């Protein structure tokens, strides 16, 4: 089935983080593609990917990178689609550089930014799901189930 | 004319920032409502607003607050809709508390976060528009026009 | 015996930190309950817990969470009881996000915030004790003993 | 009329902030004293103030200071009473030095810390009131009224 | 008279800072061009500017931007020329977002980064001059004179 | 021989850091005492230590602590002697809390602050030595030798 | 009348801060010299100033600079005398760059660092005085008087 | 062959980082020297190195250090050559101190600063290469090849 979400990441080293977005989309049965695209090492690959995303049928892009993390913002520069940004935890600055590089977009070109690291990757996929759910009733019910199970599954007290 | 986006903010002092989201939605002809909801002063008002948003026909919530900024995250706790968070600039810490208290959502409850301040409010509205544009071709055409005009309006050289 | 302190925490993963509050309360023989309550994954569980805390005989609530740590503040939103907040050390940002999310409450809804991590969990319990001690003479004497033993036990010089 | 809360601050320059704690205690009819005590300029005055607070009938101390803000922690060192700390905003570092030097107390000597600046001072007074309200029903009723009014006074929409 | 340095900046608001680079290059008689290029509003203009810089005879690019500052890094992605980045001071975060989003380039695509603000713009021009001075003896002599004058012009004592 | 430097530290856990000050003083044959003194757990022990330091023949105090690190400043509050402060690396905030708690002393009561961690402990001892050297010619020559050996011993190129 | 303290600063813009060190030394009758020395604009002037300070009869150097503040550390590199560093507040980063670039000296070359800004300058002078007071009884008596007056001059309550 | 790039570093402990610059220069066949030079422990060694660099035929200096990292800036103080600075990751502050110490140079004496850590060391060498490439066609072609291989080698999708 044709992908409706693109997951892109700046490097293989981001995969340990971005796999959490991939897994969540698969759990909810959201067809998606998962690609490496570097804003800096493959800038024309990025331009082409972002420019053609909509005509290819993508609805949402999830972009993850670390450091001077420009992949989400430059993707949003070329697509009208919603772009969600995952700050990957960097070694020295723990993703604060990633976070500021992604979230602080000037007015005109948005990136919806999620938490640093694996939680943000998971939430980027959930956010993409909640967007798709607006016009896909079956997916909306599966998302409702997912959220209900999350809530119901929280224990009442810690295990010691 | 029925609202499809809800803009909520923690206080009147947030309006100087959040008015930019309001203006952009009006510019793009996106029907919306604009409210004050305090996560800490009116927690039950928030619970009811967020719980009922989808059945009231809202598709996206834009939530803005500053300091220990819980409004977006708690909104997202109670709705299955996409929630976008605007960190309002705070006096002492310049919105860094706003930013971290909004963006660092743990796995399972996303908030799509935008830049600190007016830029973020503007971009929350643009991000909401790009979401709605996925299943509204007239709006998609208006957003394309808007993006194209932004691109065409950048000058080639500075004024000295 | 009926609990007079509630310890609540956002997740099982917080228990490694919050167990230090539990242990201290037990050492001082302060009856207490220890629960998982997520502001974001179980928001109605939190509303109910906080709303009914006083009528259930609780005097003080100790709430711990990490990241966008909204559990203490949203608990204080619904209870008139004093709420003490423990910032749990987060992976990337080392609890700075937890700290700012908890301590930077706007005027009107306070959270008494303790240090990031285990020391804060221990001190949240000691602070709760010092509050209860105001109207429980036996506990006040046990707290006096605890503080005296802490002081007396500090060695005069390091072991090499 | 005998004070049950002590407000102490490191300098006259702290009063612009700490006056908000004073006002709120008066509003709630909580008898209190308001003093300047410098941890570094009058360390013996501090030792004596804190040592004797409980026997003088104080139940809670609210301590405010900025920069390397030692006043709350050293107060807590010498009293068994609950000490609440207000980080006063500093010129260069905007109260981040105030905050960290107050909140990061090691295990065994708590300071319940509130927000940087006026909000924190207000909330220290509210937190002190919620503590006293535990064993003062008239005050508990006044605080409930106060909280309920805060909730009722939040508007539903912003003014443009 | 053909330009050997390109100064590019993300917006007119950057000119207050980047004008210092322009002035210093003129002072040292380094022919240059000064343009506005938005990484996010005119991404294809940027791609073309950077791709073609070397064949147009440019030797160094000085790029200035603020906030999530992608202009220097994306310029460097598309040119083999040395790119120098000037972090423009931002309103809320004082150029710390500018700084981290410029300097933290991952391995393989350098941006030589200068100080936040006017100093950085001035120093980008001086750094560009020292680069050009390597294979331009007349310019090398002008730069030596400039450095020597800077050294000679420092007073020996302050004015009171 | 009577100690002329006092090393004091807030806890046994600081010794891993403060031993570097001890070792340096011993290397230079500077008689000294090494003690645990907690500002918060043993405040009267600190008052007495600092108050009597000068009459006991101490010339310089080196004080190390972590977190809300008030030991150096409160020591300086009671002694006219120069106090040097060593920020101990804390677990969560890596000694930034220690650093700000120590260095940001208001005017009137100084603490000469050294680097976070072991380097600062070593340098506190070297700084104390350079102070004593002003009026002890033999020690001054041993310090000169120490500095000369440091300089001479730096290799010219790295070992691979 | 021969100077025993040298105050050096990187620029005239530093004088607004460093004048407080000058004033305090004059108040305590400590003969001193006050100079501008730029670590980066006059590196050989600095080398010569620092190399020769001890033979010229200086006992302590107070060095102030802002931004990438190398003046104190490089001074300490070339003198065996105690060097005290004053972080001058910087425009964008509020002296945090000044602070870290002064205090974080690696092992072997100390700089005793004081607070950001005017407080630090004042305290550098007081710290220098406490050093000199060790072997100057008349000065020791003046400093005691000064400290005692500071203590006596703290008011007991704020002015409203 | 005579070196045209000097790599200098403050300590053997920096070599784990700076070896990445060495390796890159060797890969591109750029003759270079690799030296330890401490700004603080060997200040005259630094003065001499920087002063004579140009007359020795060096074109670019790459300087790496950590903490109060003054090596790059003080090198630039004495040479007219372009100096590139590599912030070495420090233990406590993760190279934020290194970064600010290097990048925040006031106007007049530039250091082109690269990312914290190994990526910055690699990029300092690439930046030096892109400078040399301006007047060495063979090297320019080898750099073009290097950049082309980097781009071409990025995989299209992650390995799981
Ligand atoms: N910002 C960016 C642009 N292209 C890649 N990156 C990022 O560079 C970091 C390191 O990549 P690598 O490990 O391949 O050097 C990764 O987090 C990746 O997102
Ligand atoms: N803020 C919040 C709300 N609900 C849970 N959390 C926090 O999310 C973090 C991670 O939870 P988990 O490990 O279950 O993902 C924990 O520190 C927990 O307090
Ligand atoms: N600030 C302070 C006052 N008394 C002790 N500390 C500090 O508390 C930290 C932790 O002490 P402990 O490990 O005993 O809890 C140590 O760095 C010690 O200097
Ligand atoms: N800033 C500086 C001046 N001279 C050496 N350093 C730095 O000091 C740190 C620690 O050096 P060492 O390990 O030898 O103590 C290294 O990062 C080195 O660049």
């Amino acid at each position: 089935s044709a992908p409706v979400v693109g997951i892109i990441m700046g490097s293989q080293s981001d995969w340990e983080t971005m796999r959490h977005a991939d897994a969540l989309l698969t759990e909810l049965e959201i067809p998606h593609e998962t690609l490496i695209v570097s804003a800096h090492r493959t800038p024309d690959r990025l331009a082409d990917y972002a420019r053609t995303a909509a005509e290819r049928g993508l609805n949402v892009i999830i972009a993850g990178a670390g450091g001077a993390a420009h992949l989400p913002g430059m993707c949003a520069a070329w697509t009208r689609l919603p772009v969600l940004g995952v700050p990957v935890e960097s070694r020295a600055l723990k993703g604060m550089d990633s976070l500021l590089s992604i979230v602080q977009m000037p007015g005109g070109v948005p990136v919806g930014t999620l938490a640093i690291g694996a939680s943000g990757a998971k939430n980027a996929a959930l956010l993409a799901a909640s967007i798709l759910a607006l016009y896909n009733p079956a997916l909306a019910a599966r998302l409702e189930t997912w959220r209900a199970l999350q809530t119901a599954s929280v224990p009442n007290s810690p295990i010691t």
